[PDB]
């Protein structure tokens, strides 16, 4: 790692609390003073590597941070600066202020003790969320990306309820082995081919947005509830898939029942999805799509 212009000061960022553990170490919520132009202060997550880390992961830590260096997308969490002179090394991020997609969800059940007095999302809410997520993905895949990750934890939602891909799901490569598989990738998101063999690309991916969809659709249930870990395996390499969530918008069905086919050549690209949905979003979504951008080529 060498700095650039994505340096930040560490006297700049004031910290505020733990968010929770990330990948790497403890994530906080704070503020960073004079990060954006425009704005005298901004509300950040800061990542951080915790203690019990080898150098190897620390210098893991800040090469997923070069990574994202790379990336300007709406719907991708982006990266603000980094502190890398000295320890503790800090990763800044745009706050996403209503938390990973799955809290979120939860929140919004009928018996949750931190419901926000707010309706579970709506049909239109529903289709907004898609298309933003597969709006990322499609961003990540021109970039060559596999998520390998996709699931409503690794989404996070925006201060204005943006849905975002948190992460280009970086993992290394070992952790797609089949002890692993049979490990930091989850099963119950998982396509039968990446199960069977270890083929991960972006048609699996497109089954675990199919799980988001899912996920979405029953606020946050456990996939697969009440089979272990094994009965999951088997039962979706088989040709088995989830079951609808009571009342679940036939539109969110079909578009999982598109996510879950058995042949990846038969499911659909992230690009299709958009353009699946685009016709009834936000009029905002054109102006800040990766699907209606120069860039989407
Ligand atoms: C207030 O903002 C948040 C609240 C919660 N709440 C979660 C629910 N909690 C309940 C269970 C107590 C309260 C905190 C969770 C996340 C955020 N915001 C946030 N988090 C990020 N990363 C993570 C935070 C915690 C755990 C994680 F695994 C991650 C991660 N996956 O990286 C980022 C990264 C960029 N921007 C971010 N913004």
């Amino acid at each position: 790692y060498v700095p650039d212009e994505w340096e930040v000061s560490r006297e700049k960022i004031t910290l505020l609390r733990e968010l929770g553990q990330g990948s790497f170490g403890m994530v906080y919520e704070g503020n960073a003073r004079d990060i954006i132009k425009g704005e005298a202060e901004t509300r950040v997550a800061v990542k951080t590597v915790n203690e019990s880390a080898s150098l190897r992961e620390r210098i893991e830590f800040l090469n997923e941070a070069s990574v994202m260096k790379g990336f300007t997308c709406h719907h991708v969490v982006r990266l603000l600066g980094v502190v890398s002179k000295g320890q503790p090394t800090l990763v800044v991020m745009e706050l996403m202020a209503h938390g990973d997609l799955k809290s979120y969800l939860r929140s919004l059940r009928p018996e949750a003790e931190n419901n926000p007095g707010r309706p579970p999302p709506t049909l239109q809410e529903m289709i907004q969320m898609a298309a933003e997520i597969a709006d990322g993905m499609a961003y990540l895949n021109a970039k060559k990306f596999v998520h390998r990750n996709l699931a409503a934890r690794n989404c996070m939602v925006a201060h204005d309820f943006t849905v975002k891909i948190g992460d280009f799901g970086m993992t290394r490569d070992i952790y797609e082995t089949d002890y692993y598989r049979k490990g930091l990738l989850p099963v119950r998101w998982m396509a039968p081919e990446s199960l069977k063999d270890g083929v991960f690309t972006t048609s699996s991916d497109m089954w675990s947005f199919g799980v988001v969809l899912w996920e979405i659709t029953s606020l946050a249930e456990q996939p697969y509830q009440g089979l272990s870990n094994e009965q999951v395996l088997k039962f979706v390499m088989d040709g088995g898939y989830l079951d609808q969530p009571d009342n679940c918008p036939e539109r969110v069905t079909d578009l999982m029942r598109m996510c879950w086919q058995f042949n990846p050549n038969m499911r659909p690209t992230f690009l299709e999805i958009v353009n699946l949905l685009k016709d009834d979003l936000h009029p905002s979504f054109p102006e800040v799509s990766f699907f209606h951008s120069e860039e989407n080529k």
